[PDB]
């Protein structure tokens, strides 16, 4: 991922802000966890996508007036103290490599910067990066950034850029999507090597362990979310996390993982029967989906209403339902499928980007997951792929995972150790 | 961990505050992650020794009036929907049998609660968990509602039962003590793990692999910190992270890493040569390091002042320093060792208590953990147990990890593939 | 007053409304009055005339974008133990059928909603009802709801609907007029039953309880407002309202008052003699007032500014005054005559609206009280109509309440027990 | 009530305040009702029992310091304008005459003495009126002043004096019992006219009118509460204010009124049969509450636990249902009767006080309210008597209601018209 990547991005942010305005994203903290500890790291994807820059703590500023264009890095200075014990923060330098942005100085003249900006160039426009998804949500540094502007610039109108910036990653370039590939690449992987490894009277976690390490040992640092790996009854769970149960031997076993490559994610599910071979009846829900899986992901193209997938998954699902006697009409299918089929994917896992009234086009990248929930029968069955729409049709990135039931007896049969 | 621990936690709690006042803790929620993931919810440490519950939401409240005192629970009422997304959350019944505390109620009360405590009741002395590591920290839901409390309640006084709380934690009980041990065993199962498979010319994250396998394999959920695996030079970063170098043959492997068990933590620093040989070099600064290690060990009793620890470890490091020629004078050893050697171990890593004018006692859990740092010769050296304090002496928890020269070259010869 | 009426409202306030916008209006719910007391419960008269909802604590939310229009209500579940305390709370269908509007969901999902409207559907653009009276009020509901928007919504663009509202309040339908009729009707009967139980030597409010009992009996839960009965000098005060003191025989008696039906409000004022005969004197001032009621009634139609009104009152109370010897030039009226003649009558008593610069249109209800009080001569006498503008003219909504002296001296005498 | 009441009030509560301390009292205003009306002016009943002002908008202050104790009222000034609208304001002698207090000024030099009381006389301690009922309650003036304290003055401590007056107020004086005695007495006379008037097919309200009509007429400016008048089923919902049913032939009807004078409050409940006489189930029903409420009066007296007064309502209410054969065992009760049988009386209808381990003593006004309601039957039937607690035993300040049911329906077909 190289700087002419969010160089661009810039650009084409630039052209949806209004002239006459000043725009402000910020890195981040990473938030208190228990006591002196602190959560890993997370990126804020808007700045990322804007500027590059993976670090927290530095502030981005773009300056939008007459015919003129100005963009500036704030980064931390050096601290020889701070640096044996965590290493070296961002340089200069680096910032300027990494970002493309010429302008870079340091946090301790933010301030002053501020000052000038809001009088002495009588601005009248500011724009931040307003996520807020809950009413009763807790003050943040950029609530409170605004709650300041507010008291000491009371005329200063603020405007929310977090809506213009999702709607452009919801267009992934190439170099994007070949990043997301490799991040399924590696998921397939993980997913074959518990294939491989996987045996009835397991503990789940024993089956997540192997996941884990095939992502670990090949470099991937982080997940796209939290592991679901549901045997039994516990895949009718839909975000079931405990993975702590044990696997009995007739047990189906639901996967919904990711890798996760530099901040771009893959997004699987993948059911398969834990001593290698679908009963009847499992061979029978499962085609169903799959099925369904197929039918969905068949249909997509430019032009497509992104409600429709899930209209055509609902039907598919329940004449599937209907053939093998589970239902008798359509309505009683929200008794066994009850999520949505598709969800944009990118830099969040459930990525950015409105749903309402949003028709496909080349370049979004979204997930197919149809799925069945029989709680009676303790069966949970969901298989997911990560499909790219294209020029006049679309390109299924995870095609190389392997689907069919018989594909799966086989290949569980010639590498499982236990079969 | 039986309730009967948790009602005994607030039986010595009760004694610490004064009569005519209310306590009330909260267990929190996970912190927002990134678009609408959360981080993996971690249970508040003190609100969970209070009342032994890991769960997101709930509320605490201990009110102390008279002779009288009454503790209460609240939890969330089940919701027939998200059982089917998320599992069921704990049960009115569960919540009492694991607490230990008797009334047990509904969140969707504790307004209505609110006010009959602070208006009907006249109310006057309120007790919150105020812990606030930074001065420039942004708005909490404790800190909100202390605010609330405030314009409300104005006549309300405000204390905090942080320090309370964390003075209990000082002093461990046997059953603590016990799993703490547990957290160590499979700690150990995991350094050895690591030691079998290391080699020369292979990824940092390879061998980090290789440790995650181990704990999450033996059910394991979470480490106690994010496991250091520094190799040549990299060992010069106290917390270095990214472990993502590759190791040198000759180079020495610091590891720093821990499993946590039932929320209580381990933490082992343990270092070895990834070819399964010391260099006499390495040999030299590895035994000082040792020696600092066994001699600092030695002096841990009640009555010792804790300050003594790190006097004693920095008197012993630098006679290794000078005899070895490393050094001439006393004062240059902060130039090879710039931290302390002990902290508190516990629900937390670092775990809590004040160390201003601290003396040991019976009941405390600390760790002892020497090192040397040479970043002219790309040599990090740190050795790490985890003590007990005794009645008359210590107990160390961890002496099972081999740490001797020839133990672990002897052990990497009989186990390790590829020496 | 049935739902179309309601519906109606609301399709003309969405024609003031900008696209692309949400407006909430709050019922509101009863102030605290004393201990544990309330007062009565008063439905907030614009949310009321958009809803037809008289409860409290409902909410109604309308959506305007693109080309759709959708309105919600929100009210509350109902509660098996307080419906033994105070009684059922409309019921989702009820309120459907009341209001005209068809989605009615509950307040407990007013919150989540909250969040998808100004998260996920970007509304930018949002309208309140904010009547600020008082530059020093209390914060208020409505108030601190704006604020709360304001901090998590910053770029939030905050409207006033009240002007909205009130403008389409102006003009009443016939529905209205009649309802407003009606409540003139149970005026007049309780003025007449007044007329026949009056007499010298006897309480302001022994007067009071008849006019009280006629609208009581009527099955009338409501006065417009606060009744004033005042004797002699006690005229003299405009809204004098103690009504404690005894009526001495040759007083004149002023009667403001009236019914309120269906939230409607009448308003009548009305002089008479205590003991059934105006003596030479009060013939006098009574019949200047007589006047400038008809004279300003006479000149009202379509066309004529608002201001006219109040202008003409003046010249002929002026006029009166000067002929019977009270004054000599216009100058000298302030003394006698210190109000306005005329005000809006509607869902309020001194109904909403504008003034400035208004003119007169088919549909407005307004009122016309002249009156005149001398104080050195304890004489203060007021007589006020209700006047409907017509499409040419006017009509007087109270021509049914004799006026003349003669007519009342004969009412009296054939109708007043003691005369 | 004159003015050595409130001066003794004052002598009481100085004792209760801690020396070197500051008090403020406000009279407060008539909150808003709809557009440009308040609801009718409250007295706030702390303010009026410590100043015997029931003017609003008047400031209340106490000094204590050393052998000090200086009291002062602040009163708004002469207005020539308003006094033509509302009447004179309270002035400065009335307002000395009527609190006793001797030091009186205007409330333009308020602001001022704030000033010179926080900064020139370091005051450290302010006591306000902190009455808060609602956890979620909306900012009061007073809690308004309580903030703007805590900003310029952050070492202030405030504390609540509202429990100190109530307290007070709980032991009534000879002369506020007389005036209570008066409330009573009107009340006794209203319900005899409501006896006296009341028929089958008949307007609930109707009825109302009568007990209205009986209190207006004698100079009772206002009700205790809310008029509660339900027949048949209706006297199953506790506080049923619609007032608006048909009392059906065989109707019982549930009268729970009182008249308040000068701020003192009157509280009985009284039930009848509507056509004049009761049904043997009725006088079945009728009889077992009104012994609950001979025998839980009788036990009355100083030394008594107020939860002894339900205890023993209920144990009397249940001998009657057993033995009527309405339950079976004690438990079922709860079914027909849910409510507390005693609360205090006074300046309040649920007067001040706390409850919580009270013992009765002598001067304390409670009342007991037995009552029983048959949901399947449609009878609900409530007796209440206000009494004092007196030195020895008690006194049935309502004695002179009749009760018996031949008492009843003698003095039906005695006095009313249509039986
Ligand atoms: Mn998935
Ligand atoms: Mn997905
Ligand atoms: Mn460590
Ligand atoms: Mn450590
Ligand atoms: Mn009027
Ligand atoms: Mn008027
Ligand atoms: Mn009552
Ligand atoms: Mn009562």
């Amino acid at each position: 991922m190289k700087s002419k990547f969010f160089a661009q991005n810039r650009e084409r942010l630039v052209n949806t802000l209004p002239d006459e305005s000043i725009t402000i994203l910020f890195a981040g903290q990473a938030p208190h966890m228990s006591a002196d500890a602190h959560y890993k790291f997370v990126p804020n994807r808007n700045f990322y996508y804007v500027t590059g820059i993976d670090e927290p703590n530095v502030i981005f500023m773009l300056k939008k007036f007459g015919n003129s264009v100005e963009e500036t890095l704030f980064i931390e200075k050096s601290d020889p103290v701070m640096e044996k014990w965590v290493g070296k923060t961002v340089s200069n330098e680096e910032a300027e490599k990494i970002s493309g942005i010429k302008k870079v100085i340091y946090l301790d003249s933010f301030e002053k910067t501020m000052s000038n900006i809001f009088f002495t160039e009588n601005v009248k426009h500011l724009y931040l990066d307003l996520e807020c998804r809950e009413w009763k949500g807790t003050e943040t540094k950029t609530l409170a950034f605004a709650k300041h502007v507010r008291e000491q610039y009371p005329h200063v109108t603020i405007g929310n850029v977090y809506p213009n910036i999702c709607e452009l990653r919801v267009f992934k370039t190439d170099e994007e999507i070949e990043i997301i590939k490799e991040a399924i690449a590696v998921t397939k992987d993980g997913i074959y090597n518990v294939l491989k490894h996987a045996k009835a009277d397991m503990m789940e976690y024993e089956l997540e362990a192997q996941f884990d390490f095939t992502l670990k040992s090949s470099g991937i640092k982080h997940h796209a979310f939290n592991t679901i790996l549901a045997s039994g009854k516990n895949a009718t769970v839909l975000h079931y996390e405990d993975n702590d149960a044990q696997i009995q031997n007739g047990d189906l076993v639901l996967l919904d993982l990711g890798a996760q490559k530099d901040y771009y994610n893959a997004d699987i599910s993948y059911t398969f029967p834990a001593n290698g071979t679908f009963s009847s009846r499992q061979k029978q829900i499962y085609n169903i989906v799959l099925n369904a899986l197929k039918e969905t992901t068949e249909i997509i193209k430019p032009g497509l209403k992104f409600a429709a997938l899930n209209e055509h998954a609902k039907k598919v699902l329940a004449e599937g339902c209907k053939a093998v006697g589970l239902i008798q009409e359509d309505e009683e299918l929200s008794k066994y499928y009850y999520h949505g089929v598709s969800h944009f994917l990118g830099l969040d896992t459930h990525d950015v980007g409105t749903y309402k009234d949003r028709v496909l086009e080349e370049g979004m990248v979204i997930t197919i997951e149809p799925g069945l929930y029989i709680e009676e029968e303790s069966i949970g069955i969901r298989i997911e792929d990560d499909i790219l729409v294209t020029k006049d049709g679309h390109e299924n990135l995870s095609k190389d995972i392997i689907r069919e039931v018989e594909e799966i007896e086989e290949f569980m049969r010639e590498n499982n150790v236990n079969v």
